[PDB]
């Protein structure tokens, strides 16, 4: 067997893994270590299901989450290094010719943008492995 749904105070479970909802008026990079000080991360997110989720305890106002145009090339991939095996960008996003807007945002709908990631933003989520109860 093995159950993995246990979170740390103040996470909350979601499947095999945590996730902390933060509140605060941050850019993408500030955002990145409050995760990392948590011993959490930028979110990632790899399926409808787990956008669901998101979407429910997220932010109206919009979020920073885990995924950033790294090598400068024009693709957006998670800074915890997961594949990019799932996708919820809006329409036209990210946009051909938006030079700098390298980090993205979740808004309140739930689907993504691109921003310049000096941005500030209220909110930004974290996400981490839950650990497991021995059967």
């Amino acid at each position: 067997g093995f159950v993995c749904n246990t979170c740390p105070e103040k996470w909350i479970n979601f499947q095999r893994k945590c996730y902390y909802f933060g509140k605060g008026t941050k850019q993408w990079v500030h955002a990145r270590y409050a995760c990392d000080d948590m011993e959490g991360q930028l979110v990632s997110i790899h399926s409808p299901e787990e956008q669901d989720f998101l979407t429910k305890h997220a932010s109206h106002t919009g979020s920073w989450i885990g995924l950033r145009n790294l090598d400068l090339k024009g693709e957006f991939i998670w800074v915890d290094g997961s594949h990019v095996d799932y996708s919820n960008w809006a329409p036209g996003e990210p946009t051909a010719r938006s030079q700098g807007e390298d980090c993205v945002m979740m808004r309140g709908s739930g689907r993504w943008n691109d921003a310049f990631c000096d941005r500030k933003l209220g909110a930004w989520v974290c996400d981490r492995l839950a650990t497991c109860t021995p059967p």
